[PDB]
């Protein structure tokens, strides 16, 4: 009686999770060449080899208003190691009422800094962040309050949207 009404409960848990989400997010540096003269390089082709880093991740939509942002950052050294990163956090995303042309969002990230073998404990932090959508790319921006400095600096990174969702048929 309560196996059978129960059941239901986790075949569709199972259901979901082999369904997996439909989202894939990238964490990508801010950069910008642009330079005064755009300097061309002799012999090799193609893009030169330079190990940066990146990040991946998913996101999860709130029937309560939530947007929770899943991201993973690794940074690789030039010439001793890399380790990676995990974050997670709530955010709200406010549209316009016109278009999807600018957007803008607030809410706090959290991080979880963890290396060596898999003993020691990681190193949990929480700090405030803004989503900015602009164009077909996005932008995260990080604020850290504080009384040091110059207790108002503001950061921002680019971020890829993936949205990847091909086949229809098991």
């Amino acid at each position: 009686m309560n196996a059978d009404e129960w059941m239901t409960t986790f075949r569709e848990n199972i259901a979901q999770t082999w369904q997996q989400p439909e989202h894939y997010d990238l964490y990508i540096p801010a950069i910008t060449w642009h330079a005064r003269f755009a300097y061309d390089k002799e012999k090799t082709d193609r893009y030169n080899e330079r190990p940066w880093g990146g990040g991946f991740g998913l996101s999860r939509w709130d029937e309560k208003g939530n947007w929770h942002g899943l991201y993973a950052m690794a940074f690789k050294d030039s010439w001793n190691k890399w380790e990676p990163i995990a974050g997670y956090g709530w955010e709200s995303t406010w549209r316009p009422l016109a278009d999807e042309n600018f957007h803008l969002g607030l809410g706090f990230t959290a991080g979880v800094t963890a290396r060596d073998n898999w003993n020691y404990i990681p190193l949990p932090v929480l700090l405030p962040l803004a989503s900015v959508g602009y164009g077909p790319v996005t932008f995260q921006m990080t604020y850290i309050p504080g009384t040091y400095n110059n207790g108002n600096v503001y950061f921002a990174w680019m971020r890829f949207q993936f949205l990847e969702h091909h086949h229809h048929h098991h």
